[PDB]
């Protein structure tokens, strides 16, 4: 069983990793390319670039523990915890080689601490629409002069009483179709049959208790993260906005040159934070051109 | 049929006012004091305070449209919509003389602006637990270092898609309890009981539709107020706020130093967002003395 339709030429697989099954999706030829998703989605977001860069790369796309067909994590969903299953699995695929990393979201979240504690084995690395989990979060405002504002979910997923859980479950296609939309420019791209697709994967009740523990251990991400950034990322890198409505604009950039040396960034009008459907065309041009230098 | 029991002395009675059938509690006898509850209540959140007033003045306890049994709104739920309806049902009782005025909460925002363009209908003023709005109210943080923020609920309150009803139908009373209890300091007055009662009034669909489109209309009204505020607050004011857990702290006096001449402050330490329930004996100490002197 396949939650999300496999690219031709790709195998769907899986991988224990410290008593953790992974699921992942991997195609292609080449150096290793890792994609990694974030919040309301799985590694499908990426199906439409990964046949373009399967022509150049080795490409693994993997469902963050607890999402998509992933087991939960078995030590916890702190920043510095879920990487260290993500690093073991890409080291699988590449042990005598450095790869390269795309990240999405939560998925920053999810891979920052292993790449400041191996930047060895990071060639290059590409950040889009998410903060790194530090203390310029908390600046973030809970409300705005238009309406809802970008983060005010990182409460209501991170309160107790397992709020949101219990609010949303059975209505978890609801839930996502707001959330989804909301945060996007473009959002013809979100069709009814693209969103079912999304929401019949995390409405399993394990992803969806899954996808709040990640902003419930944010905090500690956060100062896992103050210790970490005392070292700055070293490889090329490339961040990734939408200048649109529901996109991180000018933030992305700006957080990233406090962590890394050497930082290109991009903000794409007219697309908001849901980059690769929003805007594949030139996200994905963006993406093959860089980690092809 | 009462949501609530009447006190001793207090008759529950009904007034049209603008085509709109308003519910109120009153009782008592001299100088007329209106007393207006704010969100997730109704005019019961005032029943302790209701019978030591009334030793002194006439009092009355309104609900607002569309909560408790008060018919919605037939203009809108902005501040200077629904403050027509408050201003003229205090005249009603109060034709030849001014009125005191005590607002909690999103109180606050629906008699703002029939205190500012009625001075001289109102002897005494009293602001306690919400901000008046204005462009303060976008500095609030969406997330802490401790967990949920204070005012993250300002956005899900105020997102389309009937979200917050959608999501909040059918657990009126988990989610009541767990956002009273947020901004609680003092969590053991609110009996189950009482919740339960609270819960029930609210959880009347076009009562829950009611209390969120009070948060849809809240731009609206800091747009509003920008206009309005041009014109000093003239008469006494006294501003209280919770010092504990939940509690506004030092923000209530602060922003009403920009709006009043003649304001005294006071901040509850110990205690939280509810005062009239978490610290009845102080907050109605500290009304009835400002209001008798």
């Amino acid at each position: 069983a396949e939650e999300f339709p496999v690219p031709n030429g790709f195998e769907s697989a899986y991988r224990e990793v410290d008593g953790v099954k992974l699921h992942y999706v991997k195609g292609g030829q080449g150096p290793l390319v890792m994609l990694v998703h974030g919040f309301g989605q799985t590694w499908y977001e990426w199906h439409q670039l990964m046949p373009e860069l399967a022509k150049r790369f080795t490409v693994i796309a993997p469902d963050l523990p607890g999402l998509g067909q992933s087991e939960p994590p078995k030590t916890g969903y702190s920043g510095e915890q879920v990487a260290v299953y993500l690093h073991k699995l890409a080291r699988q695929f590449s042990p005598d080689r450095p790869f390269d990393l795309v990240a999405h979201d939560i998925g920053i979240w999810n891979t920052y601490p292993m790449v400041v504690k191996n930047q060895a084995d990071i060639a290059r690395l590409v950040y889009m629409e998410a903060p790194i989990p530090d203390a310029r979060i908390y600046r973030f405002p809970a409300f705005t002069a238009q309406g809802e504002s970008l983060v005010w979910h990182f409460s209501f997923f991170a309160a107790d009483d397992r709020l949101a859980e219990t609010l949303i479950a059975g209505k978890e296609r609801f839930f996502l179709e707001h959330f989804i939309k909301s945060h996007a420019s473009n959002t013809e791209v979100f069709s009814e049959r693209l969103l079912d697709l999304y929401a019949r994967s995390y409405a399993k009740p394990h992803s969806l208790n899954a996808s709040f523990e990640y902003y419930r251990a944010l905090n500690e991400s956060v100062r896992q993260n103050a210790e970490l950034a005392k070292t700055r990322l070293q490889m090329p890198t490339m961040t990734l906005a939408g200048g649109g409505h529901g996109g991180m604009g000018t933030f992305q950039l700006e957080q990233m040159k406090a962590y890394a040396e050497d930082v290109e960034g991009h903000v794409l009008p007219g697309c908001g934070h849901w980059l690769p459907e929003e805007c594949a065309a030139p996200m994905n041009r963006l993406v093959i051109d860089f980690l092809s230098r």
